[PDB]
């Protein structure tokens, strides 16, 4: 129940301190509904590496471009597992005006965790993306359903 991550490499779409906000509050949104504790490592040996890259790199999931797919991440596992990867081709945001990083990481990270894609179009494990003021996002039961079912 104790999971590490590292961010690799930030974006410079927004400014460091964003990025770690942003993933960190992530990370938060599924601590708050789990037993899951997870610690945030500068360098070292993370369970889940937070990378941005573009077309190839490196997995065999390479991206698209800008639009399309905006990001996605592996399952638990040793090495590449646990990872979630975000399209450095995509404009990555605090808020609106681009593709809002926090929300894309809630999703990814349940990714990271274990979880599929619901199909309750209220969950953030929903594959639509659709902006959010961040301060009244809220997981649907069907997220909550999913993570408890694998973490508890
Ligand atoms: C509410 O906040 C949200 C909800 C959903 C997502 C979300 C939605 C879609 C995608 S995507 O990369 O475009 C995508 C679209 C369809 C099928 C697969 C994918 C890849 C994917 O599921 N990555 O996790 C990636 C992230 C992002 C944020
Ligand atoms: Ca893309
Ligand atoms: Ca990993
Ligand atoms: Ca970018
Ligand atoms: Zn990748
Ligand atoms: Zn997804």
């Amino acid at each position: 129940h104790y999971i590490t991550y590292r961010i690799n490499n930030y974006t410079p779409d927004m400014n460091r301190e964003d990025v770690d906000y942003a993933i960190r509050k992530a990370f938060q949104v599924w601590s708050n509904v789990t037993p899951l504790k997870f610690s945030k490592i500068n360098t070292g040996m993370a369970d889940i590496l937070v990378v941005f890259a573009r077309g190839a790199h490196g997995d065999d999931h390479a991206f698209d471009g800008k639009g399309g797919i905006l990001a996605h991440a592996f399952g638990p596992g040793s090495g590449i597992g646990g990872d979630a990867h975000f399209d450095e081709d995509e404009f990555w945001t605090t808020h609106s005006g681009g593709t809002n990083l926090f929300l894309t990481a809630v999703h990814e990270i349940g990714h990271s965790l274990g979880l599929g894609h619901s199909s309750d179009p209220k969950a953030v494990m929903f594959p639509t993306y659709k902006y959010v003021d961040i301060n009244t996002f809220r997981l649907s039961a069907d997220d909550i359903r999913g993570i408890q079912s694998l973490y508890g």
